[PDB]
């Protein structure tokens, strides 16, 4: 439990964590430690020091910066709130290759992966993930803890509800609103508004029931 | 109507203008003023000085560089010709992150957005838009005033007619020719030549009549 | 047959060669010569000196670095082995804009084109092509001589067999394995494992027989 000072604590030790650790390192940040619900190790050289019960200990020793590297949107949002209650600040992990327009408003805890572009006047909620290669055109609104998967793309003026997930290569045409907790499958091309809490798949994307 | 000297005049004050203004600024250019058919303001800090009737006044005061930031392809092409008749030179707006091969031939008035790649020996007509994240592989020919939408991709040796539009995430396989004034819907994957003036949608893209 | 010393020999003189030559040049490498089965010229200024029968002559004159710029996967793999038997080392051609994570394992003879991202702990076999704009998320395994076409994307933990080909804009969801010698058509979205030697097309991708 002997750590260096000044680095970032990561919640989560999975594949998403690996990519986040490397984004932070590419920016010259140090990653201090991981907390993982499997408390057994290291992820890309970063020690796993315990489960979330280790958070108070980490804060006590002076570490105060944290990122939640958990892909699950509702779990990520809960763990973000837990981290803030424990006195951590949620950093953003923005790969140096990402292009984020100067008029974009970013929340906290946001992952913006390599190859991303986000254009003018888009707003990105806390704990959003904008994954590898994704594109966000002008005037989009991304709600807290939503996830745009790798190689997905939003055309202009799209709104994505809290905790919504767009799978790899999903596309949304201009002006469309997607509700909270909605899942667009890989490749789905969304051509009309989607309400909350549905799954939509296909070209064009259609809602799938039971 | 008091402007600085030396900057670029933009025709159009919408979302496409915002992204173009930011591309020009990212290259260290200054944007002088906007002319918009709604002559009422500012777009990202750039004053709207009037409608197109203000063009002669702008030229008289020494401004001579212009970009047409209008997404509509036929309107953009008409306004490009109007600007040149009024003594403006059409600049290109190429985001610093775009990768444009040294053997690509670029026209004038061309937008090439963040994250774009254009590979060897492609030719890009005047007033084309190559939007955010789009890919153009080797030996493509893009006609004047066509538009490749965000995250679209052309494989090698594709020809795109004048004023044709490919929606977000559209894909075209090698060797395909797309006629002038043709629209490929978002996500459409074009696997055979398309004639002029049709709409094609789907995977694979199929022509849609009335 | 008078060449400079120190440059890279390219097998293949087609469109893929053009893009590879430009990637090598963008890194400050010199391309010495091309060998092409049509021995008649130059490709982007690089002389075509003969067919593969010229390889021994090139090695004798001190050239020892080679890239196989042939899109055909089985032919590329055969010509890679021929080049190594003739005493050449297979270089990699990685465009300066590509983002290749520090924990990625690269083979030899690999093309990684402009705009590519490859994330943590992916392994890339000899003679793979990762084409323009393609994305490879964490923990992927790309077999020797496979080809990810332009704008294609693999989500995390995907395995792609030897000589498999994914067409422009193909997508594969997490955890999927694709067999050797399998072809995914342009735009195909692969949602379950594919065996060896099939063709799969569509959203979702389905195997097509005769
Ligand atoms: C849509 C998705 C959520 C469905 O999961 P699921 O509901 O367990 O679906 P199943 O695998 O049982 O498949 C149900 C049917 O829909 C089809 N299907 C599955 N995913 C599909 C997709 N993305 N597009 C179109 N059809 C799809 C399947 O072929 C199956 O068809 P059948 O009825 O003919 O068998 C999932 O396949 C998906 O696309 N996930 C995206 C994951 C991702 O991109 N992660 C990146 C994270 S960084
Ligand atoms: C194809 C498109 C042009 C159609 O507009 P439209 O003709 O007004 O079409 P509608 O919205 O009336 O839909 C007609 C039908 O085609 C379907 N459809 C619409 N767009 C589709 C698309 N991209 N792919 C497949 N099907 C589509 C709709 O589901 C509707 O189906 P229905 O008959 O079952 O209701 C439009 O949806 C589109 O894709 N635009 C791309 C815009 C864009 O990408 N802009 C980026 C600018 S930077
Ligand atoms: C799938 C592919 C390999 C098929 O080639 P093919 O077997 O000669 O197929 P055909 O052109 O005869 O078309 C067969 C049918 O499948 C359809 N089809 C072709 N390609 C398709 C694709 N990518 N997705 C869905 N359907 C497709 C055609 O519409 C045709 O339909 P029909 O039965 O209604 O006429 C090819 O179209 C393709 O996608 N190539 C990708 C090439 C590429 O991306 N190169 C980039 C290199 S860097
Ligand atoms: C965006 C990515 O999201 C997901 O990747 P991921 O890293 O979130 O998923 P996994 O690789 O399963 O890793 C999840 C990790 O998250 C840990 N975890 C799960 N729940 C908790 C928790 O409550 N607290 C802490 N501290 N850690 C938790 C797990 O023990 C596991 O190590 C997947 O859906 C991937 O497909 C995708 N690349
Ligand atoms: C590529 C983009 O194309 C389109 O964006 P856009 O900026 O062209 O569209 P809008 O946001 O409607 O803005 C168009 C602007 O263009 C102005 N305009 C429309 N016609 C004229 C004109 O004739 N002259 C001048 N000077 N301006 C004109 C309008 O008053 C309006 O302000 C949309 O299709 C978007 O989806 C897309 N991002
Ligand atoms: C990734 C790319 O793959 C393919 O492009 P490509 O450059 O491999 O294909 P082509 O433009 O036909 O060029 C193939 C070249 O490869 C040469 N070639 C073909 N066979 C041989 C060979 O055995 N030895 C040598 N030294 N050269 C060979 C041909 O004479 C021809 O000049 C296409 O499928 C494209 O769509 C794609 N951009
Ligand atoms: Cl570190
Ligand atoms: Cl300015
Ligand atoms: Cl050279
Ligand atoms: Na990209």
């Amino acid at each position: 439990a002997s750590l260096a000072i000044g680095g970032v604590v990561i919640i989560g030790g999975g594949g998403h964590a690996k990519v986040v650790i490397e984004s932070l390192r590419a920016c010259g940040e140090t990653v201090a430690a991981i907390v993982d619900a499997d408390p057994t190790r290291a992820v890309l050289g970063v020690p796993v020091v315990g489960d979330d019960l280790a958070l108070p200990m980490l804060r006590e020793q002076g570490l105060s910066r944290l990122f939640v590297a958990i892909g699950d949107n509702r779990l990520r949002q809960k763990l973000g709130r837990k981290a803030r209650d424990h006195g951590f600040s949620l950093v953003n992990a923005i790969h140096p290759s990402a292009v984020v327009s100067p008029s974009v408003r970013l929340g906290e805890g946001v992952a913006v992966m390599a190859g991303v572009a986000i254009n003018a006047d888009s707003w990105i909620g806390d704990l959003a993930i904008i994954n590898t290669g994704a594109v966000v055109d002008n005037d989009c609104r991304l709600g807290a803890a939503c996830h745009l998967g790798p190689a997905s793309a939003l055309a202009g003026g799209v709104s994505v509800g809290e905790r919504a997930f767009l799978g790899v290569g999903a596309r949304v045409i201009p002006g469309v609103t997607i509700g909270a907790d909605t899942i667009v499958g890989a490749g789905g091309v969304v051509v009309r508004d989607l309400p909350d809490s549905v799954l939509a798949i296909g070209v064009p994307a259609k809602i799938k029931g039971d």
